[PDB]
């Protein structure tokens, strides 16, 4: 991979692997989400920021501040087949004192056509206290020279799906998968549960008949609280809708504390 | 990747990814095992065999016959760091009517030094009845032109670790991780649990303090029975000693054995 000519975005090519595909012989949404994280990490390395997933400056490291994903929104038109080459372009942009945004465009390497797009909202948080804080001018200025100055949005549309408010699923859920636990393969280098694991956990409560007759088109996922390595999770889903839509809730198995909420949109194969 | 000059082995380079590393900022043994699978699959594609993990011929497909892993043995000297390039060379060899063997050598691309090696034993099985069968001459001959004729072993030493008999762990286990279940990410394209998931499940019962102060050097794992998508697994471990452990994976209900293995760990 490499930064583009103007140095304000990063591109990288990936060949889809045999273990990265599902029952359709095409890449799963979790393989896609891992590739988004990989290209995000290589973009941070290219410009001197931390490579641990929190993309910090030396100023943020001294204050124990990190960037944390608040929302992930992914829209796939065609999942790359095994052996296909996918090219992903990524960039970041400040959104005032609220937080920052990382966007991605996925393309078929052979045809040059757009096969997907994603956006994510990030907030700044103290690593130890877990307290959120509005971005300061001095931290903001450190990032502005690595971002486009004019707005560049993967989801420019008027009332786009990426910014819609997600409601809380009310019991009883129509479907559930109970007692989900992370294993060591689900942890990152800092022993935190990888953000992509939560996507997998959300999808566990979708009936197999939906997965077998439909394809996932859109997933929007809010991240409210972290699942610890020793926590147990319950994944809940209810149909809200040719296209099928679902409302999702991930909560801790004991007290029912919310860790994530989301929506998925599926189209008939 | 590509077949080598003589066409009897296959090589491929991989750049270690950010999500592929553990707490040491180096590739996990599960990332290594997935890369062994990937290069095995690209080798099969390069010579016209099936790419579903069973590396079948048209003769085997007609008979509903598949190749299934019976044993995996992996020895790592240095785990590749994040961003490093690792080159893996793989080849196959027939072992008479018993089954076949796939071997691998891992190397650091920059230095050319060997950083690891692996071997695996495969048996032929009817995919529907699950009955094992000794290889026939007609199926064996189809593969012989894609394999070295003289023996080529990743583990040459007479009576080496890769061929040692593994005993059955007796209750009570010293450590355990119970109620392990596969999710969709653990399945392959044919909706079967990926062989690498079982390695992860074995390692779940190793205490965190061992993982934090030691590095995994050798893992030998026997595959006895398949975990179905709706099965629940218990992972059991007992110290037998460098630290050595005996492992057992069994179905949560009746205690039916799915795998047994050993691991050897070195102090960091
Ligand atoms: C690798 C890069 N990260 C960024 C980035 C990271 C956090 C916040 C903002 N505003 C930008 C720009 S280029
Ligand atoms: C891709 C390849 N598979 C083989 C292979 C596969 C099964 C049995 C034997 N004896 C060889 C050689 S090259």
């Amino acid at each position: 991979g490499s930064l583009t000519e103007d140095g304000l975005s990063y591109k990288e090519k990936f060949v889809v692997r045999s273990y990265e595909v599902g029952s359709n012989k095409t890449a799963t949404v979790e393989t896609i989400a891992n590739l988004l994280q990989e290209v995000g990490c290589n973009h941070a390395q290219s410009v001197g920021f931390s490579t641990d997933g929190f993309a910090t400056t030396t100023t943020m490291r001294k204050l124990h501040l990190i960037w944390v994903t608040a929302r992930m929104h992914i829209e796939i038109y065609k999942y790359p087949a095994w052996g296909d080459v996918v090219e992903i372009e990524t960039w970041c942009q400040s959104e005032g004192r609220i937080g920052t945004r990382r966007d991605w465009i996925l393309k078929d390497s052979v045809t040059g056509e757009v096969t997907g797009r994603a956006t994510s909202k990030w907030v700044m948080m103290n690593q130890d206290t877990r307290r959120l804080q509005k971005v300061s001018d001095d931290v903001r200025d450190e990032y502005l020279v690595f971002c486009p100055q004019e707005p560049r949005l993967a989801f420019p549309e008027e009332n786009n799906r990426s910014l819609k408010k997600i409601p809380k699923l009310e019991d009883p859920a129509q479907y559930s998968m109970i007692g989900l636990k992370p294993r060591r393969a689900d942890l990152d280098m800092n022993q935190h549960v990888n953000n992509v694991t939560y996507i997998g956990w959300v999808l566990e409560s979708i009936p197999q008949e939906i997965v077998d007759t439909h394809e996932l088109q859109v997933i929007t996922l809010d991240y409210r609280r972290e699942c610890q390595q020793d926590d147990v999770v319950d994944s809940l889903t209810t149909t809200t809708s040719n296209d099928s839509q679902f409302l999702h809730l991930l909560r801790l198995s004991g007290d029912g504390q919310e860790i994530n909420r989301g929506t998925t949109l599926w189209r008939k194969k």
